Parts: structure tokens; sequence; C-alpha cells
């Protein structure tokens, strides 16, 4: 357990920005694929990339989301531009993305209460190959913390 220090800075975007967050998308081995800037509005989750158009996920289509000490991950439903999948990104500020995410989705007028955690079952095994385009979809959830979004019968 030790404190770091910034060796240099030479860019207009700060290291402590409260709404933009520097992110790097990863595979199931944690290998860095491509860089981007994550954005979190009072309307939805947003992700700015290169000349390829920006990627967006409404908070009502986030069934579950989580984080680790250097990693941010979430599950997006079958109603968004990337299709259904688990999407994961490296970030040293991942805890602030997770806290900001749950804050902006609870700012909407929604009923919510306390309930016990129930054992989640797996699947009998499934596989395939590359279909539609987008960011890397994980087969499993990589973060040890999990928190749940919108809920209805």
């Amino acid at each position: 357990g030790s404190s770091g220090s910034s060796g240099l800075n030479r860019d207009s975007v700060p290291d402590n920005h409260p709404t933009k967050f520097k992110v790097t998308n990863v595979d199931d081995e944690g290998v860095e694929l491509g860089s981007g800037v994550m954005e979190l509005t009072q309307s939805e989750l947003v992700l700015h990339l290169h000349r390829r158009e920006a990627v967006r996920w409404p908070y009502l289509c986030l069934r579950r989301y989580g984080y680790d000490s250097n990693l941010f991950s979430f599950e997006s439903g079958r109603r968004c531009q990337t299709g259904q999948g688990i999407f994961a990104f490296k970030c040293s500020r991942a805890e602030e993305i997770f806290n900001l995410l749950q804050d902006l989705m609870q700012c909407n007028s929604i009923n919510v209460m306390e309930e016990p955690v129930i054992i989640t079952s797996g699947s009998s095994g499934s596989s395939g190959s590359s279909g539609s385009s987008g960011l890397f979809r994980l087969r499993h959830f990589p973060c040890g913390n999990v928190n749940y979004g919108y809920q209805q019968q």
C-alpha cells in the first residue's frame, strides 16, 4: 500500500475530471483493446471514441453493474446499439464511475426498497462466433461487486 505521483501533464483534460472519465475496453484476459472517454448524463450512459460514432446505454436497460479497484463493468439489455452483453473497461477512477452511475439512475422518479440477496444460477453451456459489430462482449462478469438497476414484475 503506497501513494503515487504524476511525473508530467501536457493535455487540456484534467486527471480529476468529475464527469468525463478516461477508459480502456478489455477482453476476457484483461488485454487493452482500445481507448475512449466515458460520459454520464442525467439521461443515459455515453462513451466517446474515435471517428466511429459514440456509444450509448440507457440506465433503464442496465439490469446490473459493478466495479473493482481498477476496473468498471456492466450488463446492457437487448434494446441498445451494441446488443445484449457484458462490457468492461480499465479505469483508476472506476469507483467514482460506479457511484455516479447509481446516483444519476436514482435521480429519476422510481420506487425502491430493501430486499435479501438470493443465490443466482448459471447456464448449461453455450458458444458461437463473431456476428454484429461493437465493443468486446464478455462471457462472464469480471467485477467482484454487483449492484442492480431498474426493477419491475
